[PDB]
DNA sequence: TACGCAAACGTTTGCGT
DNA sequence: TACGCAAACGTTTGCGT
């Protein structure tokens, strides 16, 4: 302990933690042994004594949903990258989209007593909205909402709405007129949000979505698997595809496949986020890509703000989507009739 | 705080401090008493003072080194989980197999004064086997060794020689005589070890693998990619590939795809970790598959042990691959004569 | 019966001189 | 000059009675 190192220094514990922290001027002869005290008794200074007395953890907390999802994946690893090179700790929590659970681990951090708060919980009712609030002491931001639900929290947004838009877009652009959807949950941004944006393109073209043509998935493979089947196991098909997801996208494929459907020969197929390995999906994924990092590392950044100078209002950034063109796409009928 | 709590109730912290945990009767009238200030008076009573007398964290230090690939991302939703029902907090640490960076980590952790440890780092050079072990101190288990390097820990192998030896022999009793290998960083076990295996079936079967026909990757799907390109871009080219993950699988893939070769028809392809969604690519994928919530569990389960009933000795236990079949392989030239 | 007083956990940091 | 004494951070837990 701090103690046992003064005295192996013959010094006080003041000084020890003086020359532990830089805090103040110590002779170098002291200074020296100390650390060689520090050195023989192998001292790990605690954190939690020092957090106790200068009131901070240096230490951030992650409430998110799952963390296996690529998607979800990779934006973790982002702000865990940002965490450690600013010093902060990371603690990752995954609630499902379970209140039970988020009540829990929002529980659990508050007692922890982390800096600040990044939330990822894909989901918001109004009991979520309400446990959130309750804890609007604690630095926050939400990173995944599309415009700001609430007044206690900084707020990234990634303009899902305008890359739906894109997303049809293109494909009318390409000349498809018979599309079908398969959306990733309502009551999510990102599933929503991109559905709108996509239909707005729709009847901006005056293209209507017989909605047997529209199937709901969950951003889970499977999800994707099943719609494709669906859509592709009727009478009448379309010509092409926008999936609200990669990893539904790479199911959607593996079901034409299946079906011995070529893609993009027989049915052409759009996905969205860019995950990290779409390129290597087979054909390589023609996507709508979502800056992760930059959805990271932007969220890591307000947070720190409000945390370190000490930030009140409730402040918003937007973050954009792009469009990646790889082989998935084919022209439609209609290319050539512009 | 604590004496904020007590004063509201007129009673003492001591109390407070006793219907908060159970840890002694007291009275109804007296217990609800104290909830209703802990009620009004919103308390979250901290952890880290509370840390700080009883000495214990109830919190656990996962040092890995990545979190976005796919089998790293499965183990670690699979170690959170336990974390959370054994009432532990996760602390997420990616070195990248940076030595700065790893004793960094190392050295946040034991300041945070984690209970235990979960070590993932892949590759294990002698500098790294030394820093941890200037951590014996702390509570810890490796969970990617294939043997036990070291004495200072707990270890759980995973048989990764084994799963070489069964991919080989799948292919050898499928009627391929000519594969190649695609394997993962000799540094690492799941990639020095499951070649090994891999060879070991081959020279059983006097089978000869050129060296022109093995390609080293990184588990990284660009590896992939680049090494089924060399291979099937060859004078003689085999008729069945083995490659050490399933991620550089799926680059594998796209390139036989884009060089117009046919999976299986072409070429065969098992790969090896059953990824949570080899079964959607296309092919869908027939692998190994390593038990990764098991590994995970298990883990988990060895540090508690420690942790609890402070054990002293260096544990270790096994746990299995086992084959999945499924659409990327098919028989080979000797089939019929067997 | 049912509960309090006070010391301790390991630091940081104000004033001293 | 260059450094010490002692109080404080928010709890838990031993003895009391
Ligand atoms: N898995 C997954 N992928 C997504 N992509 C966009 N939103 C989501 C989501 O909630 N889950
Ligand atoms: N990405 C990745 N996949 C693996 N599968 C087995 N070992 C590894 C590893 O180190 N990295």
């Amino acid at each position: 302990t701090i103690k046992d190192v003064a005295k192996r220094a013959n010094v006080s514990t003041t000084t020890v933690s003086h020359v532990i922290n830089k805090t103040r001027f110590v002779a170098e002869e002291t200074r020296n042994a100390v650390w060689a005290a520090i050195k023989e008794l192998h001292y790990s200074p605690s954190a939690v004594a020092r957090s106790l007395k200068v009131n901070h953890t240096k230490s951030i907390g992650l409430l998110a949903t799952s963390s296996e999802a690529a998607y979800f994946a990779e934006i973790i690893e982002a702000v865990e990258k940002n965490c450690f090179q600013k010093g902060y700790t990371l603690i990752l929590g995954n609630a499902w989209n379970n209140l039970e659970k988020q009540r829990a681990y929002l529980s659990m951090m508050a007692q922890k007593r982390v800096d600040g708060l990044l939330v990822m919980c894909s989901e918001y009712p109004e009991p979520l909205l309400a446990m959130l609030e309750e804890y609007r002491h604690i630095p926050m931001v939400v990173m995944d909402w599309g415009e700001a639900k609430a007044d206690f929290t900084d707020a990234v947004i990634d303009n899902a709405f305008e890359g739906g838009y894109m997303a049809g877009r293109y494909l009318i652009e390409r000349g498809h007129r018979e599309i079908g959807v398969i959306p990733g949950p309502l009551e999510a941004n990102t599933g929503a949000g991109r559905l709108a944006g996509f239909m707005k393109a729709m009847e901006e073209a005056m293209i209507k979505v017989p909605e047997s043509w529209i199937v709901q998935g969950d951003f889970e493979p499977e999800s994707g698997y099943r719609a494709m089947q669906q859509i592709l196991s009727q009478p009448h098909r379309p010509t092409a595809v926008f999936c609200g997801g990669d990893i539904m996208a790479m199911g959607a494929l593996c079901a034409a496949d299946e079906m011995g459907l070529r893609v993009p020969q027989d049915v052409s197929l759009i996905g969205y986020d860019n995950v990290r390995n779409a390129r290597y999906f087979t054909p390589a994924l023609t996507t709508i890509h979502q800056p992760k990092d930059s959805l990271g590392e932007t969220a890591f950044n307000m947070l720190l703000d409000r945390i370190v100078n000490k930030r009140e209002e409730p402040q918003s950034i937007e973050v954009h989507p792009r469009l990646i063109e790889r082989r998935s796409v084919a022209d439609g009928p209609f290319r050539d009739y512009r």
